[PDB]
């Protein structure tokens, strides 16, 4: 009964903005009645609660922009998720969550419906669709969109006339993008315009964000995840992969946010579903003048400078007021999660959420104090508001280097490795070498129909991608005698913007892993001959929605899941000619440790390069091992 | 032959975007060949210069903004005036036309079009639409025209499901902008949103600029008209009008403009015909930082200290260093010509363009260098870069109110009039009273229908906008001998934003002329009885393109002509409750003097409230008088 | 060297006549600042930043030494120069010196030392149009047209002026880079004035008729292909 139900959960997502068309449904909508099927729901309080707030009609109204940021739409959507959560049968969670599609907001709905399927027993197989194919406004420019709703109501009579736009095959009609919005906000922006606006990536930090919501509570499963952890890996693989980046295309350093003034601006270029303009910030925007930003500015400054007591005086204050030590090395999670300021955080009271507002300070979303049923505000949330555009904003990369130094002065504090902890007995490596580095452009074809209001085509747009060639990594090492291990790959660059060599220390913030595996070390030779294509940690691309739809409706894979960085954004571009980097191969013992599921040898993630490393160090260290190399790119 | 030449011409304005669709057009599009017919051209070099445009691709991209403050833009549209306009046969004329239609952008022929038009003999009958109908996209909200596109394309099946939109006749489908944007600049701009986004008063802005373009050189009739005296004119009503809307909302005086930092910011909220957001200018924009704007306040700085310096030593210098005095009373036109550097201008080389400036300046339009056919650039203009939207900014204002202080210092040097050109022998005026001065707000239908890319319904968009009753007003005077005298109505304010009252002489500067008429005074005792509907000044409401296009088809008025002010926006707001108001009526001797038809008796057109007046010298002056009056709102 | 040829201090003499003094100061600072901005864009450091009246953000350390043993002077990054300073007087002075040169570029002539004009439209008066802007001695009219280029120099240079004096006379000076010719060229602020002097050319040679397809033609003479054999550099 697998596909059926997949089929029906399919058909909840066909058209979010357009209303029921399918009879049945209706039907449902109009029969389900919450008030005498309370009994088989388990939480009461939510169904009392859901059914008071559509009674009072005080619910976002549909058609608007939604964002979690703010807390009426946070308590909303936690509710809702209570009451589909708490469905005691298949059945009922389908019939709530036609009666939500009916009487909620497209993107709330989508994104608890999205986010009770991952976290079901009952829905742990169905594949829920991508999402910039639900809702392709956010990832396309608005001019694509228009030409998209013009070339697809005139029958693509006039569609002949234009000449961007092409037929690919039958039933597909196909544009071109690398001609379009020649105004771009340049300065640091335009050089990584291939990096930073990737449908991949954003669709990524909305999958990871379904994962792990800010608004909801830890299970088991969730409490083994280490939060906070994941929480400082992530963003320090992000930013250390966004410098590379800004390296190849020289573009210097990731630039310092100051409490004053902030040099560079950003404009979005999308649109709205309706139609509303994003936000812009200008360039040389003022921090220190008669404006909300001022007050915004001192609220951050006093938490930031909270975390920095807490951090420094070795101990957290508790809801009552005693002392909890954070002085020990497994304390990053709680750490990360009172950053966070998370609903699993301790005390959310007295540490509070400060990216927050430093994300409503860099959207430069002019609040209005504009309300609806005396309830619920309308806000017209900026890119850096929603986790589906966030990342195409270099202010977002600046404040999380903030957050980063912040962390690093945690890690300082922390006791440097041993020559105890950091080796393996009689295991040397000898020498390493991979046998190329190249990287391309490429086309890739993506479906936006889904916003095409259809009366009674499917229209793809076409964009430009990197992408590397596979590569084989060989090593050979002494082994001492046979053993169980594990090998990690990390990459950083070999200098920086202006060309000094930068030292090991500094370099251990820049570090990228790229592969970790395990292998068998016999007695005396051996080599590892990894192979690209093997590593785990990337995936390749998810099936679309129409490939999805194809093969369940005609009648698996365990290679794709939404908590994996694509594999074509896993290489630097570099540079043509060649651009030196920085591998580096470290060999440790094997410490014995499907929606979300990642778990490797228990250790810090970021092991051995979490802590700052020296050279002096790492003599009589034998089992690490840093060789150069040169990536390049391939000019079309 | 009348019907058919009108009916054509309008057929040339039916879908400027998409492409042509009678084929006898096309034939006659690719069947003529300027090569060939140059003996049917008066002006042979502008048909080469279109010819090697035209082959060589020098010409600006279809599909893109238009604006004439940019010189390339500024010399394509003089050819092709030149062109068209030496069409010895209206056959000619109509096959370039034709031809251009096919070959040229179309906001460009549409203005190269209607400005031909207006200035050909052999079409002085031809009706040209309403700017607002052929390109609505000017004049209503991305959101407003997403939704049409919507409604259209739905087939009005899903129209039903939107509340907004509703069926008031067959065949027309209505909206409401009354609940829309509720994201809007706030400051000082939405309580006059009533009166700086009324379609009418931008199609004005647009009109006059087709009557008198900067790129134009005036002729015989052209010379008659006083340009600058016109410009001055217009422009100190505007500012009155506009500083006795702010009055009524209780927004207080126009801002002045510095060189250091603009407060308010303006959000258009509109959308290009492709979907290219408009340019935002945020507010406390900072003008002394390193960026463009410096320079350009430099440049702007400069030009207006040469506009000073002639001002004041009394004389201007001309291209070879000869001095032209302009200290003579007669002298305002050539001084609003050089203001103003248009073509007419005796010396455009040193006498520059900084109102161009100052609005590239406050649009904030990003300036990013991108070039076409290595030729034409390509540029975003913002609101102020077009006279169909610069007046939603208050920017706007603050400039012209920067050139009115210059035209003040200027009538400031001189002459204040004496007691025998201000008085007329024998005449006293008694009593003056009006009967009623009330104000209402009334909703209105514009069509917005030739947006929509129909394959193969007529949607209309419903505004709210400022009228007034009809009011009479009845003044008594003393003749002495019989008399042909002229008669003119100004109203002022008579407080300011903090409650003094206002001197005459500041007041001086806020006059509006209302109405101006002619009457024939007998011996004794006299009653003007003027009604407020007979004024020719202010005209009705013009047929819209629908209107037109019946009225021709199924087969005159000379009260509506697109040089005057719509009637009701002739008469402030006012308040609930009574607003107070000063009216002068002057009396002075008739001192005797279609498309672009204006002539009174001969005088400055301000008179005698151009030049500065005082309380003192007007004893002795019995033919003015000065009532006081209020102004009503009705609420609904 | 070419400092050497042309002194600012030295009046020109039959051969010095025809060597088009201003045509010469216009095209070899026109070709440094080209081949300048062609290196910046080998080593990726961008366009040549525009020099303003307000703040210069880059600084120079030069790391130099005189004969006796004295620094040199340091501009410090993010210079400020609309605060109580006399870089502020100086700007001023500068600012005014550089409208009369637009105004007299703009209205087409230029007024000599008794208050007559004389033109400078036609295409061949570059000459005197850079002997008014470099102000030497040979310029028509100094005392109206001054030199406003050493007081960018000396803005930039930050020398700190102490209003010292010898023998009640000559007064003593620490120069900075920017006031030798032998040490100019290692200052970035030079390019940057040179560019705006460099804006000013451009604005006057704006004004100028452009080229006709008769002056800039030759009868009957087709280029069919250009190809060098390679363009190698090394250090
Ligand atoms: C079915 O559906 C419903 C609806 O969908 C779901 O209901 C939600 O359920 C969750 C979980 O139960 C609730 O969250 C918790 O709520 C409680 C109660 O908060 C309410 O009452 C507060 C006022 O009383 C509190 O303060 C007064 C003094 O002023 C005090 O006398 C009283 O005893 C009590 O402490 C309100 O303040 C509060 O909301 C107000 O304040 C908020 C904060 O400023 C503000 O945001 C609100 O807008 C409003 O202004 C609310 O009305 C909380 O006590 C509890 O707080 C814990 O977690 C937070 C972080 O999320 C943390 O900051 C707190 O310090 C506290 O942390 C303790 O518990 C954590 C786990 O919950 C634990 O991880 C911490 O370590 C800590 O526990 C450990 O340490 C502490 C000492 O630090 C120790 O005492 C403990 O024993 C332990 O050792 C949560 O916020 C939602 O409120 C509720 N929402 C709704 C709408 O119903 C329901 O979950 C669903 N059920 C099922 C089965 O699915
Ligand atoms: C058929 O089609 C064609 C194409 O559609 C139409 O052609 C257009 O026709 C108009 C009108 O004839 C032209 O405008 C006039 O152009 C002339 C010539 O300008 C050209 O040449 C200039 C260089 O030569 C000038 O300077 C040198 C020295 O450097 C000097 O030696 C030479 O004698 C001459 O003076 C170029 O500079 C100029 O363009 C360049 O410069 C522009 C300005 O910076 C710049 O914008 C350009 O981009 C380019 O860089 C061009 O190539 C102009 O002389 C004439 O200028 C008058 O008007 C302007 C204001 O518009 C004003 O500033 C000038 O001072 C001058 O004013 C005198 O004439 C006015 C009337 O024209 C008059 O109102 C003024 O009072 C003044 O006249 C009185 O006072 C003066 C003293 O101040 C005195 O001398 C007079 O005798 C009199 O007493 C116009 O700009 C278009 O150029 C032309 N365009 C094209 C593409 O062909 C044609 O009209 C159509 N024909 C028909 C029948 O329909
Ligand atoms: C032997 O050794 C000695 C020492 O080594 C050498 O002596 C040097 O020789 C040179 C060349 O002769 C001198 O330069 C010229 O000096 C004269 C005189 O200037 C002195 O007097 C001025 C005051 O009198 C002036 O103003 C009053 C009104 O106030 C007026 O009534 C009077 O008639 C006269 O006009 C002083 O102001 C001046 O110094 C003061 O002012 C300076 C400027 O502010 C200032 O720097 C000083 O610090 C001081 O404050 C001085 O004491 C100048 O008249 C002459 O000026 C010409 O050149 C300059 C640019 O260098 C230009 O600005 C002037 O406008 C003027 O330009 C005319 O002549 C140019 C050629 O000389 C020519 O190119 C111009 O086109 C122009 O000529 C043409 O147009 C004008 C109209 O514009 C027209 O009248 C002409 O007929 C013609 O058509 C020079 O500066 C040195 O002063 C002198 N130095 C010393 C220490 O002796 C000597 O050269 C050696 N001899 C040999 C054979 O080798
Ligand atoms: C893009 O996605 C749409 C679904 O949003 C696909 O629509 C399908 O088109 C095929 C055409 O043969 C139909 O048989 C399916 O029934 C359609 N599905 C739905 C849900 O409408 C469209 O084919 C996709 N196009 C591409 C190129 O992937
Ligand atoms: C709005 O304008 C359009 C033209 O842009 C009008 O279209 C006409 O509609 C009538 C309907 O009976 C047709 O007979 C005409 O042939 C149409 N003209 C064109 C040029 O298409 C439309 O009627 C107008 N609607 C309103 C309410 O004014
Ligand atoms: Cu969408
Ligand atoms: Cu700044
Ligand atoms: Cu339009
Ligand atoms: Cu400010
Ligand atoms: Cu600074």
């Amino acid at each position: 009964t697998v596909l059926d139900r997949q089929y029906k959960l399919l058909t909840l997502f066909f058209h979010p903005h357009e209303p029921i068309h399918i009879k049945e449904q209706q039907e449902i909508a109009a029969s389900w009645d919450l008030e005498k099927n309370i009994g088989l729901y388990e939480n009461a309080t939510a169904v009392h609660l859901t059914i008071q707030m559509l009674h009072n009609n005080y619910q976002v109204p549909r058609g608007v922009p939604f964002t979690v940021l703010e807390s009426v739409h946070r308590f909303e959507i936690s509710v809702y998720y209570s009451l589909l959560y708490s469905a005691k049968t298949y059945d009922t969670f389908y019939k709530t969550a036609v009666f939500l599609r009916q009487h909620v907001n497209e993107n709330l709905f989508v994104n608890v419906l999205s986010v009770v399927i991952l976290h079901r027993s009952d829905t742990q197989d169905i594949r829920i669709p991508p999402i910039y194919d639900v809702f392709p406004s956010y990832f396309h420019n608005g001019e694509i969109m228009t030409t998209a709703q013009r070339i697809t109501t005139h029958g693509q009579r006039m569609l002949e006339h234009y000449p961007s736009t092409y037929v690919w095959e039958n039933n597909v009609v196909i544009r071109h993008n690398e001609t379009a919005w020649p105004y771009y906000c340049n300065t640091e922006s335009m050089p990584v315009s291939y990096f930073t606006h990737d449908v991949t990536l954003n669709a990524l930090y909305y999958n990871i964000k379904l994962a792990y919501p800010i608004w909801l509570r830890s299970d088991a499963c969730a409490i083994k995840e280490k939060r906070g952890e994941l929480f400082f890996f992530w963003n320090k693989q992000l930013l250390a992969r966004y410098y590379m980046e800004r390296l190849s295309v020289g573009l210097g350093e990731i630039p310092e946010l100051g409490l004053n003034e902030v040099e560079e601006g950003y404009v979005s270029g999308l649109l709205y579903h309706n139609g509303i303009p994003y936000p812009v910030r200008p360039n040389h925007l003022v921090l220190n003048h008669q404006t909300w930003h001022a007050e915004a500015i001192e609220e951050i400054e006093v938490y930031e400078n909270r975390i920095r007591d807490m951090i420094d005086q070795g101990f957290y204050i508790t809801n009552t007021g005693e002392h909890v030590s954070i002085n020990s090395p497994d304390s990053i999670d709680v750490l990360g999660r009172l950053i966070e300021a998370n609903v699993d955080s301790p005390n959310v009271q007295y540490y509070k959420d400060f990216i927050s507002i430093w994300k409503k300070v860099l959207g430069n979303s002019l609040v209005h104090e504009s309300v609806a049923f005396n309830g619920i505000p309308l806000v017209v949330p900026s890119v850096l508001e929603q986790y589906q555009t966030a990342l195409r904003d270099p202010a977002y990369y600046m404040i999380m280097k903030r957050v980063l130094k912040l962390f690093n002065l945690w890690h300082e504090h922390l006791p440097h490795y041993t020559t105890k902890e950091l080796s393996v007995p009689s295991v040397k490596i000898e020498k390493v070498e991979v046998d190329k580095l190249l990287t391309y452009f490429e086309y890739t074809n993506f479906n936006v129909t889904n916003h095409l209001h259809l009366n009674e085509k499917s229209v793809l747009v076409q964009r430009t991608r990197l992408n590397h060639k596979v590569f084989t990594v060989r090593v050979n090492v002494k082994s001492g005698v046979a053993k169980h291990v594990t090998v990690r790959f990390f990459l950083a660059p070999k200098y920086d913007s202006v060309g000094n060599e930068i030292p090991l220390n500094v370099n251990t913030q820049n570090f990228l892993l790229i592969d970790i595996f395990n292998y068998e070390l016999k007695e005396g030779d051996n080599l590892i001959t990894r192979v690209s294509s093997d590593n785990l940690l990337v995936t390749d691309e998810i099936d679309s929605a129409s490939v999805l739809f194809n093969k369940v409706d005609s009648a698996l894979n365990m290679k794709q899941n939404i908590l994996k960085t694509p594999r074509h954004l896993l290489l630097p571009k570099g540079r043509v000619g060649g651009m030196p980097f920085v591998l580096m191969v470290y060999i440790s013992e094997y410490h014995a440790p499907i929606d979300n599921t990642i778990r490797l040898t228990s250790d810090t993630l970021g092991f051995p390069v979490d802590r700052p490393l020296f050279p002096w160090m790492l003599t009589g260290v034998e089992n690490i091992f840093l060789q150069d190399v040169q990536i390049y790119h391939k000019p079309t």
